[PDB]
């Protein structure tokens, strides 16, 4: 599909999966909503989905006290 | 999120909407599924999303009849 983020990025680029936030394990969020969030305690790492949507701001496919303070 | 599609496009990019397979107003599929797929007689239109993920092969975004040749 095409507030919440609207970032995006590409086959080869990162982006990061936090376990604690996640409402599944497809879930992910840009660098910079990540960076503007606090996750300090919790599970993360860097991924390469290969590809996909930032889900900051989706209630759906992230919990709120994992928003980044730009999304909600 | 991070079968189906895994294309994405950016702010400037483009992508069609699909009116007659689409699964609300917020779907939208790359333009080379757009091409490798049968909309002839389909509502369709060429969007700027300000980005997004491609919705082809995905049955909660998007009719089976509407998928590209690739993705089921
Ligand atoms: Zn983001
Ligand atoms: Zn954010
Ligand atoms: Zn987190
Ligand atoms: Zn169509
Ligand atoms: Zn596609
Ligand atoms: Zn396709």
């Amino acid at each position: 599909r095409s507030g919440v983020c609207g970032s995006v990025w590409g086959q080869n680029d990162i982006a990061y999966r936090c376990r604690t936030c996640e409402n599944d394990p497809t879930c992910a969020i840009c660098v910079p909503c990540f960076q503007n969030g606090d996750h300090n305690s919790h599970d993360y790492s860097i991924i390469y989905t290969g590809g996909g949507c930032c889900d900051c701001g989706d209630e759906t496919a992230w919990k709120p006290d994992g928003f980044c303070s730009n999304h909600k």
